[PDB]
């Protein structure tokens, strides 16, 4: 903090180490929430489930996962024990103690719709291909849960962005949690969107929108768009526009405790929509805003090892393929 | 600051402690050196370091500037011109003599400054007189005032690079970047980038560059990297032209340990420059070690970290 | 001419059904078999620095005793509709419906006030052959706006009475069989998502990928300027021969921008697998929706528009190019 | 042909160009092929049984087969006591110091990559007809599979063969006046220099604009798929008559690679106020400095790489794209 012979700096913040970090449990988790990507994991899923419930542990899925003609006389019995919730009816916010993930892709953009407030420990495992979010190999799944239940496994608190979107009626405001981005785009060539950073007009994107995406996102659809692969323990919020008019234009990298606001501008003929990991897509018209900051309330993502080696692993395996 | 509870029953149990859009400049004592880095810049320069003098301070600059036909010819600058106390780049260590810096004209003046700061750096205030550019957010109109407001100020600390060369180790501090590549071979790079240990990748291409947040808008820039806030604490790993497409610019925690080194099957060699100086050759069994540096350069804002940078970006865009 | 001998002992045969007889593309000049009476002008909407330009090219064309025809919303516009001194030039113009009229035949020439969709407008009305385009700058250069409105008289007059150069912007045509419907287009047709696409691609009858991403655009030398440059697509030079397919951030980083001979025939059709359908849409407009079964089918057209040269093909471009890269 | 009802472009027979068609060229044997010239792919095992199969053939065959001294000096080929007989028949030739451009009828290529350069480098005037080989992948330039490769042999040579001319560029260095032929393309860089190049290209005298980065590259279609591709360009198939230009990395984001007509003459040359030096490679090859006052004109040769086909010039291709994007 000294800079030079005669200068230093002198409003200061109490971070926890994102390397070092590790889950506490203030009691034994009773009530755990199973999510598998929507054949190969109905065995898995199967052994998982029975497991849970023998070990003394109520178990939570979709109504429609038990509904799938696979899910088996045998298994009749576990069948009969799950407590099973409607996605669009169902809020099971505050009754889940923990979260296992079966499979890749959407299983934790899933998770994240479900808790857009605080959300439980989520450990993902992977089947097929070891991907970015799920970590766990199912070999040896029991010692594991054991482990991760029992003990004070490590955690990547994977950062999400708040997006509140007010839309003149009064006023009115929704607020949504994405893990991966929300996605600003042209209507059916040339978008006028404004995008403001702690107050300061940035640029007015021309061309098919803007990502607003978190390091957890940076794999997702920003990549495709040319951002860069970042590391989940980065604290930053990434702004990439969707083939920009202006070549010149970069994907951008900002300090997380920015405030990014979106609109229309006076100027534009057209309106944009607004998407939130790739759902509740709606559009936007004159006079909304749509307001990004980082979340408070991160996805707590369990590690194998620790929170640079599974990225890392995860890199070597992209980089190998 | 996130919510470190996490559902109704689990929670975070190393605890680190400053906000970087907050930080202000503190003098523990006044300064009383200063060092100067600099056609078009020439008046501004003689203006500058009368108005420094007049402010009763001692004006280091490098032997050579004051050596150009330009201030050697002016007589009415031969006041000032035998005041100054000059250093040889090359020759003497002025490293714990200066208290601030001053920087006239873009480009490479921050990173000449870093290269003579590979310890602690005193603070940089750089002034503009062609292009906004990225590093140089001072206008010289008003400056009198604005040096007077300076030393009786927000800052951006600018994360530098520590850069171990072993083939005999060799240290150096850069601002920009550390650049591997295959030099004057046709044939791909076979360079093996290691992370904490592990080997992530061979790159094979023209090479890669290890930036920092600074350095984003300089050569990775035009390699396919994005632009990183000087804020975001992150070390940026960029392939150059690389062989596989799928192989995109990657960022990492600005805590982790890279290692460089040619593949074990590498049949040419490759090239290590720092900040586009010393360029030398790396060899069967050399290694580069990259970390974050403990010395950051504070760059002294004109409004703010974030305001500075979105400007400098508003007039790149 | 390249040599058609192949070290000492072979060759290529060089027979009559494999010679190809093409004018050169740097030396084209258009000619009248009759002197031109009717006149399409056609000016960049919502761009008030044209409104006077517009105004005294209307007044000249008609001065010189010709039909000057304009889109009948183009006259409603308030800029012009308020002008009392326009009035009688007003009152002179031959108006026709963008949506239900059929101008096709009618047309001697057309004259583009302003860049951007100006020329994709000309190419909608003529799904046939193209009359000769004579395009203004007013603002930037650009790349399809050769001419300067300083001294627009007299190039208006070299126009007709001299043998002016030409660049054949080469169009494509596009079959949408859900009922067959035949579109031509000057810059692009793009095939996208709806709110990963499954959009499969054959060359020549041959499935050379499923594209999973936002979508594909399949481009002229003349749309590389267009949106498949903002998708990563090269410029390419309108005299060179070829047909572009750019995929719109794809899922694979390795999918580059492909360049294909202009003879080749594209069909683009939904996977089996695809849950979404997709969209078409050609030079911007038009826009539908591509459901499964349907095909759509990309060829050279044979009618390629009729580009005017300030000086010639290669000229106008690198001029173009030149001003592209000092901005 | 026509453009709208009055207008047309003058068909005059200075103006028309006399092409062969890309799509339909076959290769002719004048007189029967008796010397061959076998390129296999350096630092590979795989192709080691492969070539001494093709090697025992051809020689079967009363051929006399070529390879470079080095070849030959391989461990693996100087200890198989079996191969010994095969090993003694051989033509061998010093790569920088032997000319064998007269000698060689025929070239057989083992194994992708650099084979068809070497191939290039070695013919700096009128190709023999190259048939390539792939073992591992299929590659762009590699379209036989090594499964029976006896008769494949025979109906090339015995038959008519389509082939695909695929352009290279002509290259006059004068700094002295030297001239290259390149396959896939020729690099102007800023080689070690910290500073950033400063390369003029001009393109039929007109001043385009000046490169500030790590450099160009000129390249063929053919090159399309080798270092241009790494920088940005697009992948051209080899029957598109034009010429590449793609920046490396360079200063301003907005320069987007150019492709132009076959025909235009490229002089590129240091900047007047060039602080460093560029340097100019060749396929990689015979890097050299170019310092002020020197030039490098590029044009289309006039001697094309003949490059035998599997089954046509526009199906290998789109086979080989095939199988670019399903890995």
């Amino acid at each position: 903090t000294t800079f030079g012979p005669k200068a230093c700096v002198l409003t200061i913040m109490h971070i926890q180490d994102p390397a070092s970090q590790r889950l506490t449990w203030n009691k034994s988790p009773k009530s755990v929430l199973v999510i598998k990507k929507m054949a190969s994991l109905l065995q898995p899923f199967k052994e998982l489930c029975t497991h849970l419930m023998e070990e003394n542990m109520i178990v939570y899925v979709e109504k429609k996962v038990l509904e799938d003609p696979a899910i088996d006389e045998s298994f009749g019995a576990v069948k009969k024990k799950f407590c099973t919730f409607r996605e669009d009816y169902d809020d099971i916010s505050n009754q889940i103690d923990f979260i296992i993930c079966l499979g890749g892709d959407g299983t934790l953009l899933y998770a994240s719709s479900l808790f857009q407030g605080s959300v439980p420990p989520v450990m993902a495992f992977h089947l097929g291909s070891l991907g970015f979010l799920t970590p766990f190999s199912f070999e040896n799944f029991q010692s594991q849960v054991t482990q991760v239940i029992e003990g004070n496994a490590a955690v990547v608190l994977r950062s999400r962005l708040k997006v509140r979107v007010v839309k003149e009626l009064g006023k009115q405001a929704m607020q949504y949690q994405v893990l991966n981005e929300v996605v600003i785009d042209r209507g059916p060539y040339l978008s006028n969107v404004d995008v403001y950073l702690d107050g300061h007009l940035i640029t007015t994107v021309q061309g098919d929108g803007v990502i607003v995406s978190t390091p957890t996102g940076s794999t997702a659809y920003a990549a495709a768009a040319g951002a860069s692969m970042i590391h989940p323990n980065v604290p930053a919020i990434m702004i990439t526009p969707i083939c920009p008019h202006s070549l010149s234009f970069r994907p951008i990298v900002v300090p997380a405790g920015v405030e990014l606001k979106i609109m229309l501008s006076p100027e534009a003929r057209n309106t944009a929509w607004v998407s939130f990991d790739g759902r509740k897509r709606q559009e936007i018209r004159h006079g909304d805003s749509i307001s990004i900051t980082t979340s408070c309330y991160p996805l707590p993502s369990i590690c194998v090892r620790d929170p640079v080696s599974d990225w890392f692993e995860s890199l070597a395996q992209c980089l190998h393929h």
